[PDB]
DNA sequence: TACTACATATGTAGTA
DNA sequence: TACTACATATGTAGTA
């Protein structure tokens, strides 16, 4: 038995790309994420190592260096912690979530047809 | 000029009640929150006065007791939040998050309906 | 790669 | 109501 599954905001970084490249190495996630901001080999390091710690994601020694993989589904904990954003953000709500932001303009009528198509699409059995 | 507007996450439960009510007392606060969970009025008052203190909310005495106001738009700060969340969880696509919404079975065709529906509702000029 | 360091934040709550 | 206290967490990063 165990506890809450934790990913700090700043984690996700890493998770994604771990997520998105099935197994990968420290060095690996490091150069993707520096590819759009700016951040030290050591902080992103140091994510890993607590993921890994916190048990989210496992490895294995491949020549000498370490690859990590997930060890826990994506869709789900995603999902867990958008239920808790919408929660406090709009008593779980997507309309009133999805109405904010049509609002305040944040979506322009082809990404609002779009939207509108796949969910008709989705309605659709 | 300031900075980044700041909301802990447990902090949205005052403010939720502060935008609900637009003019409250820390007791009422109080008294609303712990209808829905144990927290302690010293626990709450303290998220009242770090918000007090970050400027999001302001106050002026009536008897001899505080009431507070919001001092921030409310549709602005949960949208910030909200793409804030939706870039980390879904590489910001309302799209991919609805549809991770459909797919874990978190919406039940009632809901998809009266999404798809409302959604329909904007797309119509 | 493994630990350690560390200012700031966070969730809880107690003293003045 | 105002401060203080405090374990844990968080984002950054340095030493072994």
């Amino acid at each position: 038995t165990n506890k809450q599954v934790e990913i700090s905001m700043a984690e996700w970084d890493v998770m994604n790309i771990i997520w998105d490249k099935k197994s990968v190495s420290a060095n690996e996630i490091v150069v993707e994420i520096q590819k759009y901001k700016e951040v030290s080999d050591k902080t992103i390091r140091t994510l890993i190592t607590r993921l890994y710690k916190k048990e989210i994601i496992k490895r294995y020694k491949s020549e000498n260096i370490y690859f990590y993989s997930s060890n826990i589904k994506e869709d789900d904990i995603k999902m867990k912690t958008a239920k808790t954003f919408l929660n406090k953000l709009y008593g779980g709500d997507m309309k009133s979530l999805v109405l904010n932001f049509a609002k305040n303009e944040e979506l322009n009528n082809k990404e609002i047809e779009e939207l509108r198509d796949i969910l008709n699409d989705i309605s659709k059995k």
